[PDB]
This record gives structure tokens, C-alpha cells and sequence, in this order.
């Protein structure tokens, strides 16, 4: 039960990592296809306020274009001349034009030069109504910015259960960024909190695979970590962390 669970855990965490990447790639394909659309580009090119009738027609285009992809939750489309269009599912946060125009993330998006910036749960400081959302931001065409939020709780939970509940359903899985922010907790208890506040010993974030026995949130456990190879100049610096009760391995 010694080396065996480490064999199993390294495979499982890597598979979880690949499947999270697949979810993002699928959202990327969805964003790419939507933003190539002639009609999407056109009204964003408008450098001035539009009629209320043209607005409601563009809102309906945004609804039909962006909100029928299952995990799509909201879209904000804006230029730097004062125009902002947004639609979304029930409960979505409407961001102010100022907060989007001035957001520090904008500078990073521009450097990515069309590629998407992904912000995990709790990573997008401007998005405080619904911190569980993932956020994708990309430059669209020197012209505007496409800012999308996604509900991925179901999809990531399925990934955890499919690839990592194989031994026990007792296992906790977390997505944790480089600062130790617990972006998601599959037990629904620790989201938004600090990994160092619940792990009794250091957890080596950033490692390909590292495993250590320690107390975690009051349970003697094996804690394993796998860094996702998704980081881009220190953005998207994410890790999968699993916590298994030691009793299940003794």
C-alpha cells in the first residue's frame, strides 16, 4: 500500500490535469468560433453609442452566440472608446465599463496578443459576485476585449470522480494556485481559503508530483500535488492537490 498508492496517485493527478486542460481547450474553440463571426465584430467596431433598438438586436445576437454552449455563463464585449455589451445567465455580475477598461488584467491580455488569459475561481479580483466561475479574457480584432465567464463546477467534479474516486470517494481534490489560494474544493468547504491554513506541513506547490503524509483539516492524510503545465509568465499557475485519509491506506 506504500508505493502502490503513489503509483496510482501520480497517474490520477496527471489525468485530472489533462482533462482540465481539455475543458479549457473546448472553451477556447467555442470562443474562437464565436469571435470570428462577422456580425459579432461589426457592432463592436462601432465607436459610439447605438440606438436602443440596435442594442437589443445585438443583445439577442450575444445571447444566441454565447449562451447556448452549456458551461457558458456570461459575456462582456467592449472596446476602448466607451462601448460595452454584455449578456449572461441568471445571477451574472454586470461589470462596470470603468472596471473593465482599467482592470490590471487588461495589460496581461494585450501581451497575449489574441491568446486567452484564463483566471481560475477567486483569481479575477473584479469578479466578486460569483467567485466560483472561471474567466477567459482575450484581445479581439486591436479593437476590443472578449471577457467570458464559465460554470465548470459540474465538469471538474465529474473529472475528479471519474479519474480519482477510483480508490475512495473519501478523497478531497482541490485546484490550488501558486499563492496557495484554494480555487476549488470538491468537498465544497475550503473554496477561497489558504492551503497553508489547513495543511499541517508544507505542500510543495509547483512540483510535477510530490506526496507527503501530514495532518490536513483535522485528518491524518496523504497529500499529493501535481503542477499543471499551463502557466504563461506566471499566469494560470495551477496545481491539483489530493487529500486521502491515511486510514484508507493502512
Amino acid at each position: 500500500i506504500e508505493q502502490n498508492y503513489a503509483e496510482q496517485s501520480e497517474f490520477t493527478l496527471k489525468a485530472i490535469g489533462r482533462n482540465i486542460n481539455y475543458v479549457l481547450k473546448e472553451a477556447n474553440h467555442f470562443s474562437e468560433s464565436s469571435m470570428l463571426r462577422e456580425d459579432i465584430q461589426q457592432t463592436l467596431s462601432i465607436n459610439h453609442e447605438v440606438d436602443q433598438v440596435v442594442l437589443a438586436e445585438y443583445n439577442r445576437l450575444l445571447q444566441r452566440t454565447f449562451l447556448f454552449y452549456t458551461p457558458s455563463y456570461s459575456v462582456h464585449l467592449y472596446n476602448f472608446t466607451g462601448q460595452l455589451y454584455n449578456q449572461g445567465k441568471i445571477g451574472y455580475e454586470r461589470f462596470t465599463y470603468e472596471s473593465l477598461y482599467k482592470s490590471p488584467q487588461v495589460s496581461e491580455v494585450i501581451k497575449l496578443n489574441g491568446k486567452p488569459l484564463w483566471l481560475g475561481p477567486y483569481e479575477f479580483t473584479e469578479s466578486s459576485a460569483n467567485p466560483n466561475l472561471f474567466t477567459s479574457i482575450r484581445m479581439i480584432n486591436n479593437m476590443g476585449i472578449l471577457l467570458q465567464q464559465f460554470q465548470f463546477n459540474n465538469e471538474l467534479n465529474e473529472i475528479f470522480n471519474y479519474f480519482g474516486t477510483t480508490h475512495s470517494k473519501a478523497v478531497r481534490f482541490m485546484l490550488v494556485n501558486q499563492e496557495g489560494l484554494i480555487m476549488m474544493d470538491n468537498k465544497g468547504k475550503l473554496s477561497g481559503r489558504k492551503l497553508s491554513d489547513y495543511a499541517g506541513s508544507p505542500v510543495v506547490l509547483g512540483a510535477e508530483y510530490q506526496s507527503r503524509k501530514m495532518t490536513f483539516d483535522q485528518v491524518e492524510s496523504v497529500v499529493s500535488v501535481h503542477h499543471l503545465a499551463l502557466d504563461d509568465f506566471g499566469k494560470m499557475n495551477w496545481n491539483v492537490v489530493s487529500v486521502t485519509p491515511w486510514e484508507y491506506l493502512s
